């Protein structure tokens, strides 16, 4: 069945631009292959990602993701069955908050969180979903 | 009363347009006679069809379809009473995914399924329904 | 309070144009007097009528209609309380399906029934209501 | 398919018990033939009956009832499709408010009605149904 | 996923008791093998059956059933996904309305149908389900 | 808290324009003072008014109204707490059906009632509300 | 149709016991005649009553009550249509909170109000309803 | 998690313009620091404020607010969790009813209250929220 | 109208039994006076309390509680209107988790929170309510 | 906040009784420490486990479980917030379907799955939850 996974993690000190590109390059390729789609949000040293696809494939990808030393302290936010995909457009799209309009992002971060900075650990499943959805719609 | 049937099947190897034309020519005659309407979706060697009409007639048409050597491994996706028809316009309309806007089809496939290719067996009733309805609206 | 009655009947062989005219003449006058409004659908030798108004008045009108030899085999489709009327503009409007554009009536009839021709007996209460409502809104 | 009808009417002045006994007699026979069930409530000179069964059959039975001179001023209370019957065990049981506890029926009446006496005309469809159902369940043995 | 199929059919004229037994013998075996359960109702010359199991398996079983000459004029009542099974206890159980308390089935049949006799064609999907469920509970 | 009252009454025979002016004159002043807003419908010799505001204030205003000999046979339609007001614009506005589009009112009256003429007594609370709201939305000038 | 009125009022200073007996005497007779039932609560110099019955009847009885100099500052708590009555047993029953068990009423009072003493003006419609219903049930 | 607090209070007699400005300036600073947003409505000698943010932070802010002698007779109107904020744009902006279009305020005040003047104590939590939201929506300028 | 408040706080280091008795003594008197009822829970150095009553009275009681030096770091859990009271029986009642049957409290604390020990800050408003509810429904003397 | 994770996996070939004991020993100690509770079901060579607790702790425990060589092919079934725990009684309880009453498990396995044997991969989140709860209530 079709499912959506949402999880967050902490970028590991030393995360470089080529690291991000490498991650995206591999993600796009593997997801296209596995029928997975989604978005990756990176800001304030934090990662927030959502993956949509088959139950077995999405789980396998997450298990693989947990092995990447480029981040740590991963936390599952949500995993449930869905009737339709929300994040259809990309196999995997990387959105860097630091490159967005300061006002637009601070307002979005406030809208769906109680934090003074991007802190996904302070956000519920629904707030992460709606947060990513707005970023997706902007892309 | 008024019912809707949805089922999927695998096209028998060697299938060509003549077969589809024949299927369509007879479907239109029989369906118009039996008060049946619907749409037939063909793509990636798979069949996804829906019929609306009388409980008895729709069931009879299905039994006749199961005897057709042009496809096999049929699977019922759904059968239930409905308040009104969605596939009203045609006694039977053929839609070939390979001949529709490929960009539109790819997004549609991802939207209602977890597969990398058109695979109705990985889709739920509602998914097949919404998928077919969008195709219907495109015609 | 306010109620809506829906019933169907079989026109008696030999039903002429002037008979309908006489039925309509009496209907408009009587319903206006009783505060009743509605629509009379005639097609395929079948009658499908809806009456809105007082519980007592609508009941008395139906009883009176049952005495009319111009039709027979009357069948009640539904009778229930309603918050507001739908068929407001006419004390009684006559709608002959043969006076409508073929394809338009074809689609509408298929949309709310599994029949290949107008057959109210094969329609549910809601189907008859929605059918009559579209005919009403069309004008 | 399966539908339920509820209507009310005024009993003709002079209506006696035997005339009511003849009704129930002819009703039980026909309702058994047409696959119709339900019950008839009589009180304060008013009739409140519910019939369950086929759409056409229930409709035809009602058209036949309208010709009966034993009552008049009939009013349909409701007609709708039902998933299952409520008055199953009864083809056509009779119930006279002027029978059981004049205190029980009194409470039941008030519960589903604003009238000081039995007056189905002042009752809604749901009130009529609930009223009849409670009676049904009451007289079961 | 888990699904439930309900269909009705007309028993072929001349249906014998040994035919019923052959039907049940085959059902039990194949249904156990395919993880399918359900109940077969036979009365007034009509058949009313429900099958629960996988979408593919139940589908194939129906296709097979359609080829059986012991009945005809098959009509699908419903096919939908379900969260849990209702007819568990039997890979396939047969219930003959004729061998039941004439008064019991009389009230059951009336409860979920407008007909004066067992007529599944005049019953809705929900009515067939409830009918079968109560039958299942006896 | 905030509540809405809806009631109906029969205008006294011989209701003149001065009587109407006086009623509206006093209504506007008092309602303004009490923080009450609403609309008064007059047609077919009947009154259908709605008052929104404080529970005690609306209640007292109704009590005074019942003392006005310029109408009678008053009947309460509804009284309940509301989250927000609908009839906000006027402390009290008079809407005379006979001064509006004859066909427009006929259809509006039919839309929310089973009567052949304006008869609020045959209408439910929901019907009276929507009827008034539609009149309110039209009489916005 | 069937409706329910709930209102509160201030007993006029000087309210004697014979007044209550007289109020009840007339109430029992009139309500029985008008098909009205309900409960009358008196306490802390305040009245709280509910009347169920016809819309016209209940409205007229309230109008009469408003002319009774034995009380004043009447406030309507609610007036709505109901499918069935709650206070069926009595055409009118009087309950004097001052003659009930201390703790018993203390709890009831607190349960449906923020007041330490009986004050219906501080209670919502639902609160007055449930409060009156429990008194009804205890009797 | 994310929460919203709404409370009302009476301005202390003698409060002046500079007093109000001092409240807003200090509030914006602290709220910005604590991830809190909201609006302060002032009218008819009454205060109606909403704060959105963290459960701990908003609570502590309210504690501090209670110590401010510039107002008194404070009453909590509501405190609950929320899926998303409504008052996103301002750390804490002051909105004076007396500065807005009299006719606009009057209709807004009547819409969500039974009072003839601005009286937050006569309003429910839902009315206060909707009142503040509309005020906020019509104060986004151009 | 009738409302319910729920808040948590940290007991000040050194909190003694006499202090709890004093807190309870005054609470009972004041609450009885103010028409307030409620429950007080104390465990693992934390307080979880709920108060039901008038919007104004409950708010003032909370403001008073905030000035109490015997606890600190208060956090409001919820404040909303209610149709009827749940904690009706006592002007105030104290339940000490440290004195309850081990298995009983362990199970209750797990049931409404993700913590291995009592920690109201990790609990939602609903969780706090149901938790207090069960303590309230628990017969005195268990 | 309080969350519940449900996941399934395949027991590595050779998994025996002693393996399960060691798993339980460590699970009870670690879960008690992390405030985690739940239940582990083992049957037909498959694992079905649910964990309730903190978002972060539950997530970290799952990451550790994924590194255990005693199983493989892990698939997440569900991860969502919950108002209250269902599997309260144990830090971790093991249930071996093989030691259960053959007919008790057959009935339960059929009730929540379309499989002829225990196959969690063919079950939904609701089915897995209800299946686990019924086992929990009879532990
Ligand atoms: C934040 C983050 C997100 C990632 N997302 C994906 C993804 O969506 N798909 C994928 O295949 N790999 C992803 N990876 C990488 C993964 O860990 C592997 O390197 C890759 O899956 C291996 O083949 C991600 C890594 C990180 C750090
Ligand atoms: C994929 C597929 C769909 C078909 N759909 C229909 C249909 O909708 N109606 C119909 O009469 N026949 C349909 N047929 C054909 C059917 O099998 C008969 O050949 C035909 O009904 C004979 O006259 C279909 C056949 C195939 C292979
Ligand atoms: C199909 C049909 C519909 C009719 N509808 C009405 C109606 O809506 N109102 C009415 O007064 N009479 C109606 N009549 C006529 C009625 O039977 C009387 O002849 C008339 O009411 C007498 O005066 C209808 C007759 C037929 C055959
Ligand atoms: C109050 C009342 C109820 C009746 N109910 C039925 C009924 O349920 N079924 C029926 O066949 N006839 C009923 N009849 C009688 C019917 O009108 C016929 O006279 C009879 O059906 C003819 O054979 C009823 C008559 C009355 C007055
Ligand atoms: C009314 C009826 C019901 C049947 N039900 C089943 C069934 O549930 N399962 C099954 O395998 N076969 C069933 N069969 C038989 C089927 O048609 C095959 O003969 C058998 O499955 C072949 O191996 C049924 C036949 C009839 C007439
Ligand atoms: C139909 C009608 C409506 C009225 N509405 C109001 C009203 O909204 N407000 C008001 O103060 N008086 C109203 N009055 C008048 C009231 O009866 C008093 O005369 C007035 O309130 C006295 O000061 C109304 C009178 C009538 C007949
Ligand atoms: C508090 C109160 C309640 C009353 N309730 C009723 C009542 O329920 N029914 C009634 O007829 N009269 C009632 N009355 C009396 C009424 O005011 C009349 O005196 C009586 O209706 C006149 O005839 C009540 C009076 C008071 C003061
Ligand atoms: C009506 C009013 C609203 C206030 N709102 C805030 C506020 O939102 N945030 C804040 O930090 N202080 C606020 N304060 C001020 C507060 O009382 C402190 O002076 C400040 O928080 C101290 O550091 C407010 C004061 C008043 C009178
Ligand atoms: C945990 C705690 C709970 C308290 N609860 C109340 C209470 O419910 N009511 C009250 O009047 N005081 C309460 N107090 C005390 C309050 O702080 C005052 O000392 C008292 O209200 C003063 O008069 C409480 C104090 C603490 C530390
Ligand atoms: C099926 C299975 C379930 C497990 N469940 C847990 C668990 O609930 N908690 C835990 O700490 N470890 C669990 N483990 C073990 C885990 O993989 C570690 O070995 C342990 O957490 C290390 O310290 C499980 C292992 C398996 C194979």
């Amino acid at each position: 069945g079709l499912h959506r996974l949402i999880y967050l993690s902490c970028a590991t000190d030393g995360l470089s631009y080529p690291d991000l590109r490498d991650i995206m390059a591999k993600s796009e390729v593997n997801n296209l292959r596995d029928g997975i789609t989604g978005m990756l949000c990176y800001g304030n040293g934090m990662f927030l990602q959502t993956l949509e696809g088959d139950r077995q494939k999405v789980s396998e990808t997450y298990a693989r993701i947990l092995k990447d030393p480029r981040h740590h302290s991963a936390e599952i936010v949500e995993f449930k069955a869905i009737e339709e995909r929300t994040f259809i457009n990309w196999s995997m799209r990387l959105v860097q908050l630091g490159e967005m309009d300061s006002d637009t992002i601070r307002r979005l971060r406030l809208k769906y969180s109680p934090a003074a900075t991007f802190q996904p650990r302070s956000m519920t499943a629904e707030q992460c979903f709606r947060f990513l959805k707005e970023l997706y719609d902007m892309s």
